[PDB]
């Protein structure tokens, strides 16, 4: 069903958005610690954390694109 | 009204997109300065700027998700 | 045509998503190399790569916003 499939994808998007919100909270906390106590080791960890955060954004966009296709098929 | 609400959310998305465009312009400028004059202090500031930019993307995605829900209710 | 225009924009989104997938693959590879062999020179290159990746996300979001407007006009 078009309606059921769209809601399923929107629920996946909701879960991805919440995962992103949690990751943003962690990233902002280590950013404040980086500003207080900078070092090469801290920067490397911070860069790695940014990349993980970007990967969550990419998944969020992938789901958005899937919802758009389902909508276009429904209309 | 479904039509009015969707347009309101799209106007919020338009404003978020413009905020992101301005932030990208700033971020690219400090990236060119980082490449010219690297240092730990410059890297820490740059990492902090990336995180702020990512936070704007996250807000843009949040608005997109809200528009998708309004569309699904309208169809 | 509303249908043709939406499909054209979704094809542009598909191409942008694939560009992002390729960039993510590169970014993850240099992140693993950063963790193995950190240095200031490696960090500067990594920061520059993050910014390029973020610019692809921004373009993906721009296309998404354009698809949303076309959908709203079609419904």
């Amino acid at each position: 069903g078009s309606e059921y499939e769209i809601r399923k994808a929107l629920e996946e998007l909701k879960a991805s958005t919440a995962e992103l919100k949690r990751a943003t909270a962690s990233l902002r906390a280590i950013t404040e610690e980086l500003k207080k106590n900078p070092s090469e080791d801290a920067l490397v960890e911070h860069n790695r954390a940014i990349v993980e955060h970007n990967a969550i954004i990419v998944e969020n966009n992938r789901i958005i694109a899937a919802v758009l296709e389902l909508i276009v098929r429904a209309i």
